[PDB]
């Protein structure tokens, strides 16, 4: 029944914790005097870079610390200064998180030899893809077919990118294929395109966890916060949630039945 | 809730009877010593016309007489060289084909009233639909967007060109949409592509008759004739079929529930 599985990239397949987007957020806001938090950077963690960036300067606690150092409020032209610098950081630091995330690269053998199809998309621009990609081919992993916002109208939460993958992989119909992601936007995105939908936790953008403190945590700890997670993926449309892509042939195994 | 109906062209909503095709693959199988029947050469319609011209070659009856008349089965060659002829006889007939289906017009007009998108999925070529569409739209009739196999990576029955015309209307998901087609691919285009699927019989390729023919005909056979197009548009995977178009509506409503 399930000839293809599409993934999402960062915080799924490479990326643990998803942090690339995180530590640049972090970075221009920093070398501006108006340092942020690793919680209130990932808050938006969801919609387009340059509004992300715009949603952070909205943001009461870090508006009155930027009127503090430039008396007076970000600009619009403050916004554009910034993400223009949020994307030239990433470029040059995306490769040091193109890293296939430990548990995956098996798992993507498998399905292979199971003849299914492995397809893909994502958040970031085909800029940013084309340097992902380039290092994680190198470092073991590589989809059959990737799509990026620019190949269509519009990025996630549209079924664009989920079709266009259908299309190239050549499967039919979107119920024959399942959506493996690491935030709520994945979920939407694969509903919308009327596929199955299942949510990976540990290493996702929501745990926002380093496999660092990961097996460094208390158990009852750790245990509990993957629950605030796991229950926040079904309560945006995740047929399912796995801690780890280790439970995914199962999910499948589900699934057909 | 429906939100957007995808019509075909031929057979659907212009050339009554779908007939611009017809002698041509006739003429073209008629040349090589090979008489055809327009049942056969109805069969594949509304496939990508070099789709078309292939399949029928793959047909045994005519594969057959073919190798017992050449001493060897059809070769890519004969193919490219019917093909070649087959738009040759098109181009120059195209223009007297795209009339509009009498009553189709106002269901159209009664859609875009309801705020309903109208796309349009075909097997002619990019080429061959600038003509048509053209000489269309002059005579009134000019869905919101069109699509041909030009467009995709293959024709019907694969669901490509379907999930286009969702990404340029915006519309998600698929069961959001209706398929309206005259023939049996048309059927199997629109439950691959996840979509409510209807099939319309007067007119149709399927019913393979003019206009004269139907009102000059044996009521007593007509209805007879009319059941057996519906009867294999269902059997094809149909979910509703319709007369006409004046009954769409109807099914569109009956499905909003
Ligand atoms: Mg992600
Ligand atoms: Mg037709």
């Amino acid at each position: 029944k399930i000839e293809a599985v599409i993934f999402d990239w960062a915080g799924t397949t490479v990326d643990y914790g998803c942090f690339a987007p995180l530590e640049v957020f972090m970075e221009i806001f920093h070398k501006r005097g108006v340092a942020i938090t690793a919680e209130e950077a990932r808050k938006p963690m969801g919609l387009l870079k340059i509004d992300h960036v715009r949603a952070l300067t909205e943001m009461p606690r870090i508006a009155s610390e930027w009127n503090r150092v430039f008396r007076q409020l970000p600009t619009e032209a403050d916004i554009q200064e910034m993400y223009e610098e949020f994307e030239e950081i990433l470029f040059a630091i995306l490769p040091r998180y193109a890293s296939p995330i430990n548990a995956v690269k098996e798992v993507i053998a498998s399905l292979r030899e199971r003849g299914i199809k492995i397809g893909s998309t994502t958040g970031y621009t085909r800029e940013m893809m084309d340097i992902v990609a380039k290092e994680a081919a190198l470092q073991g992993y590589k989809p059959d077919f990737l799509v990026t916002p620019d190949d269509v109208p519009a990025g996630r939460p549209y079924p664009w990118m989920c079709y266009k993958n259908a299309m190239e992989l050549g499967v039919y119909p979107m119920n024959h294929m399942i959506k493996v992601g690491d935030t709520v936007s994945d979920m939407k995105e694969g509903r919308n395109a009327g596929m199955w939908t299942v949510g990976v936790i540990l290493g996702s953008s929501e745990l926002g966890l380093t496999e660092e403190e990961v097996e460094n945590m208390d158990s009852v700890e750790l245990r509990e916060k993957i629950e605030v997670v796991r229950n926040r993926f079904v309560e945006n449309g995740a047929h399912f949630t796995i801690e780890t892509m280790q439970e995914l042939e199962s999910v499948m195994e589900h699934i057909e039945k």
